């Protein structure tokens, strides 16, 4: 049987029952081996439209942004443009000498500032409300022990890391960070000449919606991709010493594990575990407690040799999981347009990865 119908198939018995089960319109599943990749297509990108999902579908890759975001800053940083040991108020200066000026940057990016939750407020939407916010910030946990999954937090360093470069954080990435990663088709911002592109997402009922413009979205959940950039990025991922070195440093950067929580280490962006991990362990990763509630760090007292990285990302109609293995050269990527449960997605693409001669 030819390999990518051994793929195939894999990806028919454990993503493929997804969408009956959960009402999925339409999935994209990507795998890559040894730097061959394999695209599956299912479904609609628009169920009014009668629009088939394709290799050009654009899909919403809600948190799954925050490895751009991760990346820009490991660009910037190896590029002397920050330190992960710098404070918000050096680069935004209306925030010098305010109390969140004694939260750094790796801090931010990883959720310990000890007092920022999963969203803003509501009412804040203006790039003055957002300031204000920040200006008016307090301490409540001690800085750094704990973790508290956050938009904020990691939309302050996004905003932090576009100043250094001199360009609005979309420009960061349109301009700058795609390209560097040869990311063609991936958007902060989704063209005109793309829109017939861009999927409806589906919510609960089977409504189309897509993502609500908010405070400090681009970094948080902002970015929009197809099935094959978001291959390309795994190739990135698995292969940095294959680009050129400012590129290739930045996306080492997002390995690096900074804490752990258990047996889950956050690097930046990336959620990182010892290889082999088992199936519980990157469930447990996505778990109420990890990822909507404080937990007090740890320092890492073991470093695996070998480690594997994950992500999930949802918006209101659309999820997203993106994982890889560089020691077994192999990486997946599923894209739908309705969420599904995150322990789904993770048991599906784990089902596949250890199941690929």
């Amino acid at each position: 049987t030819p390999k990518d119908q051994e793929i195939k198939k894999l990806v028919d018995q454990n993503f493929k029952p997804l969408l009956e089960k959960y009402d999925v319109p339409g999935m994209a599943v990507g795998v890559i081996q040894n730097n061959k990749k394999y695209e599956m297509y299912y479904g609609l990108q628009s169920v009014q439209d009668k629009k088939a999902v394709n290799s050009n579908t654009i899909f919403e890759l809600g948190s799954v942004s925050k490895l751009f975001t991760a990346t820009a800053g490991g660009y910037a940083k190896n590029k002397g443009k920050i330190s992960f040991d710098d404070t918000p108020g050096k680069y935004w200066k209306e925030l010098k000498n305010t109390p969140i000026d004694q939260v750094n940057l790796l801090q931010l990016a990883t959720y310990t500032s000890g007092n920022l939750a999963l969203q803003f407020p509501d009412e804040v939407q203006t790039d003055q409300q957002v300031l204000t916010f920040f200006k008016d910030w307090k301490p409540k946990n001690p800085i750094g022990e704990y973790r508290q999954y956050s938009n904020p937090s990691i939309g302050l360093f996004g905003k932090v890391v576009a100043l250094s470069m001199n360009k609005p954080f979309d420009q960061v990435l349109e301009k700058t960070i795609f390209p560097a990663l040869g990311l063609k088709h991936s958007y902060v911002n989704v063209p005109k000449t793309q829109m017939q592109n861009y999927a409806f997402g589906y919510n609960q009922e089977n409504q189309p919606i897509r993502v609500n413009p908010g405070p400090l979205d681009a970094p948080a959940y902002g970015v929009k991709s197809t099935l094959p950039d978001m291959l390309s990025f795994i190739h990135a991922n698995l292969n940095p010493q294959k680009y050129p070195t400012d590129i290739q440093r930045a996306i080492n950067e997002t390995h690096q594990g900074r804490y752990q929580v258990n047996t889950m280490y956050q690097a930046l962006g990336w959620e990182e575990f010892s290889y082999p991990a088992t199936l519980q362990t990157l469930l447990d990763s996505n778990s109420e407690q990890i990822v909507m509630k404080p937990n007090k760090v740890t320092a890492i007292s073991k470093e695996p040799s070998v480690k594997m990285y994950h992500k999930t990302g949802s918006t209101s109609g659309f999820g997203t999981y993106v994982v890889f293995i560089p020691k077994e050269n192999i990486g997946l990527v599923m894209l739908t347009n309705k969420r599904i449960p995150n322990e789904e997605r993770i048991k599906a693409a784990y089902v596949v990865l250890n199941a690929i001669k």
